[PDB]
Parts: C-alpha cells; structure tokens; sequence
C-alpha cells in the first residue's frame, strides 16, 4: 500500500471537483481537483477515506 504520497493529477475531462488526497512526508490531507480520467490515487471522493490510504502503513 505505497498510495500514501503520490503525485498531483488533474487531467482532463468534464468532472470539475475537488477531492481529498493523503500525503507522507508529515501525514497530511489536502484537496486536490480531479474531473476526467483518474491519475494515481491522490484522489478521493470521500473525507476520511484519505487517511485511509496511508492507514495501511503509518496513518
């Protein structure tokens, strides 16, 4: 479960929304905009869930 820190991908596409991404580095969550083909897992249609990603390993 290495999808804690991933790269930002916004692509393109006609889904204009933000979504919650976890990062390492510090174990933080942001948003990010994501609307179209989905790149890496930085993306996330739910709060919580974020943490999720990292929750398998440090989180």
């Amino acid at each position: 479960k290495k999808k804690c820190q991933l790269p930002s991908d916004v692509g393109k596409g006609k889904a204009s929304f933000t979504r919650y991404y976890y990062n390492e580095e510090s174990g933080k969550c942001e948003t990010f905009i994501y609307g179209g083909v989905g790149g890496n897992s930085n993306n996330f249609l739910t709060k919580e869930d974020c943490c999720r990603e990292c929750a398998q390993g440090s989180c």
